[PDB]
């Protein structure tokens, strides 16, 4: 699971 936020 990958969460990015930017």
């Amino acid at each position: 699971k990958l969460v990015f936020f930017a």
